[PDB]
């Protein structure tokens, strides 16, 4: 997949907060590939020319194997160590598919969480990753 970048040098990426219902109270998180006992949200490189909105919910067909109805944009997320810019948008998933990209090709495991314990488990390795839920 071809590396993408703003104007400054930042790393393109676009992710979504995956949730079960419009209720938004639980969410899916991915393994790290890096780092297996890592979670984190499923989310990853925009490609040439591709939108945002078309980057997120590409990358999280490949990465946690769902689909569903692409809410609003929460926001633009910087992370300043690792020099990327991340679009985030609500996914409200509809489709829970069991044999998925990263599954077969990487054994990435997937796991609802309740938002609360979502920003718990990602504070210490992804603390802007934990920012996308302060709404
Ligand atoms: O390696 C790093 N982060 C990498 C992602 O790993 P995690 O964010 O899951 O820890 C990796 O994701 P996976 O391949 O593990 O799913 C992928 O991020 P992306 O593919 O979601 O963008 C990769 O980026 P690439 O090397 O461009 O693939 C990221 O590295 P940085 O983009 O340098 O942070 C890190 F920042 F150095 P660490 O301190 O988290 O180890």
């Amino acid at each position: 997949q071809t590396r993408t970048y703003d104007g400054d040098g930042y790393k393109k990426r676009a992710a979504c907060l995956c949730f079960r219902s419009e209720s938004e109270e639980e969410v899916l998180l991915v393994s790290s590939s890096r780092h297996p006992d890592r979670w984190i949200v499923p989310g990853g490189g925009m490609e040439p020319e591709e939108e945002p909105s078309v980057a997120a919910v590409r990358e999280v067909c490949e990465e946690a194997g769902v689909k569903g109805t692409l809410g609003r944009l929460v926001g633009i997320f910087e992370n300043q160590e690792r020099k990327h810019r991340t679009y985030v948008y609500v996914l409200i998933v509809t489709e829970v598919l069991e044999d998925w990209e990263d599954s077969v090709n990487i054994g990435r495991k997937r796991e609802w969480f309740k938002i609360e314990d979502a920003i718990k488990v990602l504070q210490y390795h992804k603390p802007v990753q934990a920012s996308y839920f302060e709404t």
